[PDB]
């Protein structure tokens, strides 16, 4: 339907340093998932693993959490719930976990939750946040987008953006950052393309 509220999409860095990383990809036309960081834009393909870095200077106390959430970016577009067309919506697709409707999915992790806002109607995916290993510098979520950005009766071709917000344990917002989205079929390729854009 249609959200009465738009979420705040500002870069909040916070108490924790909170900043996210990206694989640097390429855009061979075999790779599935490449962020381009001239657009600030992640490119990746249907169901396909795209991973997401968490990265903090400290380290936030236990029982923080970490939510993903789809909005439009156009200003005409704000108040729309983003979410799976029709087709996927009654394609054969469940992981056992994940709402039919939810374009963001979570895969690789038993403690995913998924939320229906009774309140807002927007549909977001929350995982526990974990410290990096002992020797590297980040934490790594998998994302799934389950609908392509040229799926009429869904997106249609309108940009998203995706928000990532740190919480604590009562859900008070400890950082945030987004990034674009597209859903294509070709990411390497139609990324060289947009980036041929700009320019
Ligand atoms: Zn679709």
């Amino acid at each position: 339907p249609l959200s009465s509220s738009v979420p705040s999409q500002k870069t909040y860095q916070g108490s924790y340093g909170f900043r996210l990383g990206f694989l640097h990809s390429g855009t061979a036309k075999s790779v599935t998932c490449t962020y381009s960081p001239a657009l600030n834009k992640m490119f990746c393909q249907l169901a396909k693993t795209c991973p997401v870095q968490l990265w903090v200077d400290s380290t936030p106390p236990p029982g923080t959490r970490v939510r993903a959430m789809a909005i439009y970016k156009q200003s005409q577009h704000m108040t729309e719930v983003v979410r799976r067309c029709p087709h996927h919506e009654r394609c054969s697709d469940s992981d056992g976990l994940a709402p039919p409707q939810h374009l963001i999915r979570v895969e690789g992790n038993l403690r995913v939750e998924y939320l229906d806002d009774r309140n807002t109607f927007r549909h977001s995916v929350v995982v526990p946040y974990e410290p990096p290993e002992v020797g590297s510098d980040c934490t790594t979520i998998h994302y799934n987008y389950m609908c392509n950005s040229s799926c009429m009766g869904g997106m249609n071709r309108r940009p998203i953006l995706t928000i990532i917000t740190l919480e604590d344990s009562s859900g008070n917002l400890l950082g945030r950052n987004s990034f674009e989205v597209r859903v294509c079929a070709c990411p390497g390729r139609d990324r060289r393309t947009e980036e041929e854009n700009l320019r």
